[PDB]
């Protein structure tokens, strides 16, 4: 599923992303729509074997299985395919985890280079919330 801005907006906010660890819905929105457009089926291959998925290219290094990627964790508990669902619950619950290991949104890196530090308030812009 291809989400629209405000939908998508819609999702998070009743997943309870508004705000989670102090990142306001537009740092979410953001990081969404560079990590992957959108696009829940999203998968990008990194050069160490693992693979990123989803609407939040959480990648399998770490956060899921995906029972191709040797000696990694399984961190959010959930095969890497659960995460390019057109319900973004699992996608949401593994990003909640990912955001309170310590480095906060900077886990996400189009969201440092493209998001950080720019006025994310308008990914939010004319969405009835
Ligand atoms: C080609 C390319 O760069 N592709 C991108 C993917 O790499 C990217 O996925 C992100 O990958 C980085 C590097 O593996 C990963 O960051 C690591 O995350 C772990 C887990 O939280 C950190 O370890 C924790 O560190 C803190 C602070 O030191 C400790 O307190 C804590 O105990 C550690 N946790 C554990 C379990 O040990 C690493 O510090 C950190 N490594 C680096 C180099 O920063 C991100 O988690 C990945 N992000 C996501 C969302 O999965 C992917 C996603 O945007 O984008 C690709 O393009």
């Amino acid at each position: 599923k291809v989400f629209g801005r405000c939908e998508l907006a819609a999702a998070m906010k009743r997943h309870g992303l508004d705000n989670y660890r102090g990142y306001s819905l537009g740092n979410w929105v953001c990081a969404a729509k560079f990590e992957s457009n959108f696009n829940t089926q999203a998968t990008n291959r990194n050069t160490d074997g693992s693979t990123d998925y989803g609407i939040l290219q959480i990648n399998s290094r770490w956060w899921c299985n995906d029972g191709r990627t040797p000696g990694s964790r399984n961190l959010c508990n959930i095969p890497c395919s659960a995460l390019l669902s057109s319900d973004i619950t699992a996608s949401v619950n593994c990003a909640k985890k990912i955001v309170s290991d310590g480095n906060g949104m900077n886990a996400w890196v189009a969201w440092r280079n493209r998001c950080k530090g720019t006025d994310v308030q308008a990914w939010i812009r004319g969405c009835r919330l």
